[PDB]
């Protein structure tokens, strides 16, 4: 016998089991790794997966979690470069890539390997260009438009809505506001959303987004574009605010909440927009995945934005093969 | 038509679906409310699901919890007087029947919980065949039994709450002794929650280190430390709570949502909760008692067997042997 | 020697977060263990003049302490057991009545803890804010009516319930005076900052299909049916302060529609408490959110104000 | 006016407020950021300040940080090289210098450290002159003496992480090879934070049964359950890591804020960290090395006194003279 056999009785009988709650995270870079440390810290899963190419540092990473566990909730920690660790996953966050034509390459291959172990599991797409690849995402799985999700302006609007804060002097979570379309340089933002207890800013200063205005929201907007690129200069990277933001979507989704979302989903036949493009708009996330898209009232040139992001998109995407 | 179809577009077919970590609590009493806001407290449940013989009361506790719910994160709670609100529940919480008068010991009440549990433990499988049931309702061992008896059920799926709160207040008097915190503190109370349950002082310990090496005389009349009188206040506890504000409720709903964190969460953690321990020190019949177990998602899947002293063996049977009586006369 | 002498060697108790809950009925037990559940505090004392009953829920309480993160949990009906406490709440009352109740309990709070935010839950908690507000000798800063938090929340719920989503993503502001006579500030009802009543003009007025007034009222009434049913409220509101508290210990400035003194606002000219958008902090509430409502919510602050002064311009001492 | 004076209107004057539980970590490196997120997803602080040598990439890691503040709830995230920043800070974490290259032992880092230190551990007590220093920087035990030194202040404010995370490593491999959740397993490393750590056997247990009385050749050589490679694990975790992936961080981070969390709630939890032990087991100087330790809010309150077996005692007195032998050629 063992020490196992002679301190431990067996009330129920021998199992092979299978995950509740799995997440699978492809890609242990830096957003990789802070996306796991946020999931594990808000006890979210079960078992928790990594997958990447680089065996010695995958492993590595995986071993610094697993001596963790005393700290956290979460009774499995795995990994490996084979994808068949992910099965069983119920979402699946992809960060693997470069920081288009050599991100597709990553994705023909990821995405199969995906579904194949999880045909059932909601895809969260981060990594860049984000609105293209969630759209190379769906199309490679098969899985229908509700189950792939792009973060989007998630972090964006989580973003702005800092900066609002900052402004007013309140918690960002009082500060609403709404930042959509494309995640980078021609993102949208939603003025008439704006607001702080239900007191719309624009209608006490209606130059709010304009060129003359004394509050300067623009700069506020521009603010918002230039972040990624301006802590990129300081650390050479993002991660902490991304990692903190899939962990939010995750809990909506796990949690089946019903929570309302900044993310990118498929936007043919909205707003005029007439190609299979993926933009970020306020969504309901629940235990299904995205379910819902909240109509807005959106000025004309708020329109032309999606619409010009839209065809911007377009183009890139009419050119990818398989 | 409506607002919501004007202001929501949906993205995913509608349909209905089944609920991941589904909970019921049957009988919504001091005891039931507090399990259910410990429940929803700690985030552990998509939907509750609460039912009582009472509607009134069970309408306006529903009502109640949903008034909070901006407050929470559980995006279903229903409530009914028939069964079919608790369908596909992974947990079934069960804290309905009569409690302790001033002075009444738990095995007083056995007749009448017996009946109640005829009546809904039927019910309760009925549409949730694949539940986990954790029976609180006293006497909780003999109720436990009762449990497994009329359900069906495997013995890794029907626990009894046990002497989880017991061992909690054990640790709460070691702790305040010592002067630390009381999950820095260990020891178990086994075998009935009632007047004859276990202190195993062979494993109290702090940081590893045995007080029973330090003080050989650790629960015997010639202890100048008195532990004994930490063991007495233990059993004294619930009748001296009951005595003062009527009944027990928050410690007991603590207890319940501990386990039910281990158990939904899938941690392997061990409380000392109530199982069939048949076979084990000695005891020769299905008797109910708590040792210390390991609670997963798939319920009560293992025993750790303990070294006891002679001394704390024979207590542990003495127990046993108390509480077979009660249960060999069962209709 | 003792066992904790002969175990623990010495290397080596004013509390950081000391919170006190006044009254120990369904209200003050509900808040009790709302606040216990988050780990808001370091030290939780009770007060009430039930001492069996208020001693059988410190041990109660006591008992769950492996389950919690506060270890020290005290309660006496002498008020020294209070002293020192960041924040108390005070919930005991069964007018008249209550008044004479807080000319009691104010006074021994502020003489133990000079320094404490107060937050008032026992009703009716407008005139019983500015009650506590004028024994209490504190700057308004630091004396807080629970207000319409209730109220606000109650009416998120019902939008989610008509709308599929989560409370937290509905936004809507019950403010005024707690009771019968709250104003529901149609204009900032918004879902993802899309205004519905710029999606439907006709909400709040008796020809809408959406009915919105009928939510307003179910938000009055369901305390009404709560209370026929149960016998009281307690879960709902218990997690509301606990909300509050969450907010002044961690100094986070968020929002909450509390009540605080409205004299010079929207034409009110008495000394009253009514419920607005304020910034809740470390320092209590530091802030009020200013807001252009409209002429016949602006009318029923008045009203209310009105009513509200009517009783307490007859108040001794 | 401006906007923040037309919308919001103040109801108290405005004042120099000092915050509550302000948290300061030195160095922004993998360590410094593991600590920071792990604090900061815990809701520990309500300021959170980090300092640096390397300006550019702390400006960056504070607005990473402040990106996120939606999802957290600290308000002030504030970063600087000027100690200044670090004011009022209840907690002090220091993670700056150089780590451990491929195959290094920590004790080769010792006077690039203590070079370090000399400059960073004055200037905090300027500033937070009753805070309480955890000490995270290889190696930790004798920088925490360094520390103790130069800060002048008591011993229970001055903590090293020491074996913390020896005994969560230690309790992770246990639980592997038992199948429960390492909470539920116990046992301690103690000693230095490295090659001469201690595992003391006889308080490794599992709800109280202890398992080297169920294997008295636990710890020997000729042991079928292998248990003196458990421990070899633990030892040579932290080069296998680096072997890997070139550091650790995530677990060390999960550790100190586990301390955090004991002192900030007041809890008395009892942990396995380094302290000043001259008079403990025979030890005659000023040598600091884990023991099981109460830490509340003021810090390292109490020590535990163990019954340590003549073996655990010789290695634990072999790992002081280790440290002692470099702790002498210090200046
Ligand atoms: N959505 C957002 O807002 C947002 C914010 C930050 C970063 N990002 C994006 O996330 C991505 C991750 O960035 P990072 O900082 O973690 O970069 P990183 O270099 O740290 O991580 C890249 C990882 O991808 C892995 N990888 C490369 N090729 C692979 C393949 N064929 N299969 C599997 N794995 C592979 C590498 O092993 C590496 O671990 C970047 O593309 C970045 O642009 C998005
Ligand atoms: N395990 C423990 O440590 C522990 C601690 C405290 C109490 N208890 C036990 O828990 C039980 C609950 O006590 P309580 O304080 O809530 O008493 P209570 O009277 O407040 O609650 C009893 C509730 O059960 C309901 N009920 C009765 N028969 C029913 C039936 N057939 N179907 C559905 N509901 C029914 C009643 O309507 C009532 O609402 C008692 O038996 C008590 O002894 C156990
Ligand atoms: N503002 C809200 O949203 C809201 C919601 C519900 C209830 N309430 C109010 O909260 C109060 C509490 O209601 P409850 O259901 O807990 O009532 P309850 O009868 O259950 O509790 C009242 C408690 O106050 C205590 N008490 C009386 N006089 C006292 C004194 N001088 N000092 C200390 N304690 C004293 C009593 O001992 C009793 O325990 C009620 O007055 C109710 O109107 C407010
Ligand atoms: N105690 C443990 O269990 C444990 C576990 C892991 C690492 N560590 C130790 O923690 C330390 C940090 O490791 P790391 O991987 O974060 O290193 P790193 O190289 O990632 O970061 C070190 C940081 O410290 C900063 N720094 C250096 N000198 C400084 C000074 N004089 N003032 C301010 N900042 C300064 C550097 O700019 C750098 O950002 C190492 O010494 C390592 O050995 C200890």
């Amino acid at each position: 016998a063992t020490l196992k056999e002679k301190l431990i009785a067996p009330v129920a009988e021998e199992e092979t089991t299978i995950p509740n709650n799995k997440i699978t995270v492809v890609g242990v870079g830096q957003v990789g790794m802070a996306c796991a440390i946020s999931i594990l810290g808000k006890s979210l899963t079960d078992e928790l997966a990594l997958v990447d190419v680089l065996e010695d540092k995958l492993k590595g990473e995986m071993m610094d979690l697993q001596h963790g566990s005393l700290f956290l909730q979460t009774p499995k920690i795995v990994a490996d470069k084979d994808y068949s660790v992910t099965a069983n996953s119920k979402i699946v966050v992809v960060t693997a890539g470069v920081r288009v034509q050599r991100n597709v390459n990553v994705f023909k291959f990821i995405i199969p390997q995906i579904v194949k172990y999880s045909p059932d599991c909601i895809i969260i797409v981060v990594s860049n260009p984000v609105d293209i690849l969630t759209y190379v995402t769906w199309k490679l799985s098969g899985l229908p438009k509700h189950r792939v999700i792009g973060s989007g302006c998630n972090l964006d609007s989580a973003r702005f809505r800092y900066l609002m804060a900052e402004k007013l002097g309140v918690h960002p979570s009082s500060c609403h506001g709404w930042i959509l379309g494309e995640h980078g340089d021609s993102s949208v933002a939603v003025w008439s959303g704006v607001n702080v207890a239900g007191v719309s800013l624009q209608e006490l200063n209606p130059e709010m987004g304009t060129d003359n205005d004394s509050e300067n929201w623009k700069e506020v907007h521009k603010m918002v574009v230039e972040s990624a690129y301006e802590v990129i200069k300081l650390k050479g990277y993002t991660n902490w605010a991304i990692g903190l933001s899939v962990a939010d979507l995750i809990e909506s989704m796990l949690k089946n909440l019903s929570r309302i979302h900044p993310v990118s989903t498929m936007v043919q036949g909205m707003y005029g927009i007439e190609n299979e493009v993926f933009l970020s708009l306020p969504c309901v996330l629940n235990a299904r995945g995205l379910t819902s898209v909240i109509n807005q009232k959106l000025k004309d040139d708020e329109v032309a934005q999606l619409k010009n992001s839209a065809d911007t998109l377009w183009g890139i995407q009419k050119d990818l093969k398989d």
